[PDB]
């Protein structure tokens, strides 16, 4: 029912802004309740600081952000801007991340949003890691625009596999917190695209969003395959290790196991 | 003879600050000229904006950061803070990036530093990308500290291969600009390390820096293996494609070619 669009672009004149508006309008049309987070427009502070904890710190002499931020969440003393974003996430069923690819990742303003908003207990638990994480009932999507062509990001392109680039965001940030990660919306070489083709990209994104919730998510190795505790080193179960010995391919981009990475692990489902 | 230490930590009480001081002292002792970039202390602005261009914009109606930033570099009207950092880089032979791992990547403040400082024509060109790029005569190192243990980042750990996490920074940011990327200094689960062991870590980092310049850099596929033109799609040369058909392993993490990733591609040189 509810969706949150997080946008990491400065210009209203950009294709990224167009893609945000396309999504918002498409979803609203299909009966969704759409909430935005235009990070630049919000003049969002992306830097984690002691200013994110409203009152007195627990140990001001040796400030440690994870410890202090959790305490601030639990005691209700987080910075109001963080709290507002946290309330937006709690509410949302679908979370869309609309951004241009910058230095083979998320723009610094989005990275800062994750660091400041995805606080301990709220977003993650060392116990409730990955598929067990807080956002297990939510679904996330990355809608990316790149300057480089798709062939550059193919297995034989100079930049190398796009699946490798996506892994730290999709597994490390999103899946880590519980999210079911849906296929990314990859819009390559947008600067080279003529006007009519751009108008089509938008129509395609809108038609996708008509049934985005019914889609099958990307594959990540289930937490059930690992002995989750410090004594075991959070390693794959010895039984799973044995079962996988006779298997031709790895499980995911990170769990490639020095075997082949299953084709488009981070780009495609099934 | 010149070195630059870029530090992405708020607290002087941190092990990251200790590691910065350790490096600075070690290098200075071995006759190096050491310059710092304590991003938090500098109160560095990590957000790319039109405020990064002091002169008249080319198209203020449709602002495009890459195009305008290059023009500002060439015409000499980039933001003085950006210029100061650019002058530091121009001077440095060795560049050390001291930071805690945050959300499987660089902290937002460092990410913003790359986005705002690594401007087109200064840090890279279309022709001068990867080996045979502007910083080809420089060497870069990542000194990372993590909360999670090394086993979590092993091929069998929950987070998966650390080599996959490193790839977008080491290849995508550093090697893309010509830097020879040296073996990363990975300091795992630093919070759990006892005092005597923490001392040993610092002493080891200092002893490494005694002969850091003479080290062999990490392997990245040379640009000479690819037909770097639009007609060809920036793909590997037909002869390279064929030669690498009978080879068990891929070239790198990103150039895995659907085969096995060579062990510790992004961690070791062998
Ligand atoms: C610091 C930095 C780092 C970067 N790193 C990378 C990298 O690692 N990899 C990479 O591949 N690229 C990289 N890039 C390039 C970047 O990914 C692209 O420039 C970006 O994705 C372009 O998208 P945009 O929203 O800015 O579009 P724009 O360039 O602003 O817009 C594209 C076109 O769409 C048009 N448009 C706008 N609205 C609409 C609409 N409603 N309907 C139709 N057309 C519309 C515009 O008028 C324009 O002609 C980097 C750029 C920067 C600034
Ligand atoms: C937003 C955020 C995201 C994170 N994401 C991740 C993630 O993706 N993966 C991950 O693994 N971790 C993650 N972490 C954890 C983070 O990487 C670590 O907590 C961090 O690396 C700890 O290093 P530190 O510099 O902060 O040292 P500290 O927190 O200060 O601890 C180091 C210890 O060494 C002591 N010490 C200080 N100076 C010296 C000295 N001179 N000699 C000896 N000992 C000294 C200190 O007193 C302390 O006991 C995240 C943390 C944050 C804040
Ligand atoms: O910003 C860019 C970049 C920066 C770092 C790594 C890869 C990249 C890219 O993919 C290239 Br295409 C580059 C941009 C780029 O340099 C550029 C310069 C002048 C006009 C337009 C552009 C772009 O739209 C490009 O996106």
């Amino acid at each position: 029912r509810r969706a949150l669009i997080v946008l990491a672009h400065s210009e209203r004149t950009s294709f990224n802004y167009a893609m945000k508006e396309a999504a918002a309008a498409a979803l609203k049309k299909k009966g969704w309740e759409v909430v935005e987070s235009d990070l630049y427009a919000m003049n969002f502070n992306p830097i984690i600081s002691r200013k994110d904890i409203t009152g007195k710190l627990k140990d001001p002499a040796n400030f440690q952000y994870p410890a202090e931020s959790v305490l601030a969440y639990k005691e209700g003393h987080l910075s109001p801007d963080i709290v507002a974003e946290q309330k937006k996430l709690e509410a949302a069923d679908l979370v869309i991340f609309q951004f241009p690819l910058q230095w083979f990742g998320v723009p610094a303003i989005l990275k800062g949003w994750f660091e400041r908003v995805f606080i301990g207990e709220f977003a993650y638990t060392y116990a409730a890691m990955y598929d067990k994480g807080p956002f297990r009932s939510k679904k996330a999507v990355l809608s990316i625009t790149t300057g480089g062509s798709g062939s550059m990001y193919s297995l034989q392109g100079i930049h190398g596999d796009m699946n490798v680039i996506l892994w730290p965001i999709q597994s490390g940030i999103l899946h880590f917190c519980g999210f079911q990660v849906l296929e990314p919306q990859l819009t390559y070489s947008i600067g080279h695209t003529p006007a009519d083709a751009r108008i089509q990209i938008l129509e395609g994104w809108k038609k996708r969003l008509e049934n985005i919730w019914d889609e099958t998510p990307l594959y990540f190795a289930p937490s059930s395959l690992f002995d989750l505790n410090f004594q075991a080193g959070f390693l794959m179960k010895k039984e799973v290790q044995d079962e996988e010995k006779n298997k031709k391919f790895g499980l995911s981009v990170g769990h490639h196991l020095g075997k082949s990475i299953p084709t488009d692990n981070q780009i495609k489902a099934r």
